[PDB]
């Protein structure tokens, strides 16, 4: 087998090879990309996102996310407080503010450590979940408004038609914010760019070893693992590296930089946190391989999860028997 270690592999596709988004994702996973759990793939030299972000300014963040932090440093949970909404121009100006600004480090590795030694007594502001594409309509390859949907993926494979759309969301951050621990809806694949501004660190446990995270995460929140047997899914949990080494977790980690792009694969628990001001975008995709993830997705049935319109029909088809009590914890 490929990549036994389950390693962060990185390609470099060619202008051919980015031509065919399904073909490149199937050619990845041959040479076992799948099994970290995450890869990163670098766009080939020639190609441009769009010509330039000279007017994103104006782009509205509705809801702001003021992220607030419980517990001790390398466990705690974090809350979504919300903000009035600001331009992406405020949002920028916000983040270089001297209060929300990344502080003075050497490298990645101490930006690391101050971000785990000091996360918890900060409360940075994310605008995530921002329906949008900044991908010109003229750029055809790894366009990420551009891909093939979930619901033509399940049509094509097991020929049934279903109501949904799948679309991209962006996501403006700053230092310390935050992503927690989490697998995607219905563990399906994720892709995320990164436009412009400073990094966003990833970590990730391989698909194989995933029930070791769920395992200890319920040790950790016992609380909230009581509440809810898939309270990952309420995406508020931080484990830090240092908690995941002592606990016997295997997990890797990885900086994506901006022009980059990162593919999870289904299953894939990861979590993360920006470096400074930056702008993502990012969408889910299936593949063939997916289905079987999508039938044995866990599910969270205590309602506080909330998720789209679109994920009522994949528990439908997918989880019938999942179906009468999941849609009662999302009415
Ligand atoms: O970019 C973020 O903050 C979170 N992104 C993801 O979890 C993803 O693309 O799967
Ligand atoms: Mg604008
Ligand atoms: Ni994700
Ligand atoms: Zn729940």
């Amino acid at each position: 087998a490929q990549n036994p270690n389950c390693n962060i592999m990185i390609f470099h596709p060619t202008k051919e090879e980015f031509n065919d988004f399904d073909k490149y994702i199937a050619y990845m996973e041959s040479q076992g990309a799948h099994r970290a759990g995450l890869a990163k793939i670098i766009p080939p030299k020639e190609w441009k996102a769009r010509e330039t972000y000279d007017n994103i300014s104006e782009i509205l963040i509705a809801t702001p996310l003021q992220q607030v932090a419980s517990g001790r440093a390398g466990v705690f949970t974090q809350y979504h407080k919300k903000k009035k909404a600001m331009t992406v121009g405020e949002y920028r100006h916000l983040a270089n503010s001297k209060k929300y600004q990344t502080p003075p480090h050497q490298n990645f590795e101490d930006l690391e450590r101050k971000y785990w030694k000091n996360r918890i007594y900060n409360s940075p502001i994310y605008g995530a979940d921002i329906s949008g594409s900044l991908f010109d309509e003229n750029t055809k390859q790894w366009n990420l408004g551009h891909l093939g949907t979930i619901q033509d993926l399940l049509e094509k494979e097991c020929g049934v038609v279903i109501e949904g759309v799948n679309t991209p969301y962006l996501y403006f951050g700053m230092w310390k914010t935050t992503f927690a621990w989490h697998t995607e809806d219905m563990d399906l694949y994720s892709i995320n760019y990164l436009h412009l501004g400073e990094p966003k660190t990833w970590y990730v446990v391989p698909p194989e070893h995933g029930q070791r995270l769920e395992r200890l995460a319920r040790e950790l929140f016992p609380g909230s693992s009581r509440g809810c047997g898939a309270f990952l899914r309420h995406k508020v949990a931080l484990i830090s590296p240092t908690v995941l080494k002592e606990n016997g977790i295997p997990f890797n980690r990885i900086t994506q930089e901006a022009g980059e792009f990162m593919v999870t694969f289904p299953y894939g628990y990861h979590a993360g946190f920006n470096h400074g001001f930056n702008c993502a975008e990012a969408i889910n995709f299936a593949t063939p391989r997916w289905i079987d993830y999508g039938k044995m997705a866990s599910q969270c049935s205590c309602g506080e999860a909330r998720v789209t319109f679109s994920m009522d029909a994949f528990v439908r088809i997918l989880q019938p028997e999942r179906y009468d009590l999941w849609k009662r914890g999302q009415d």
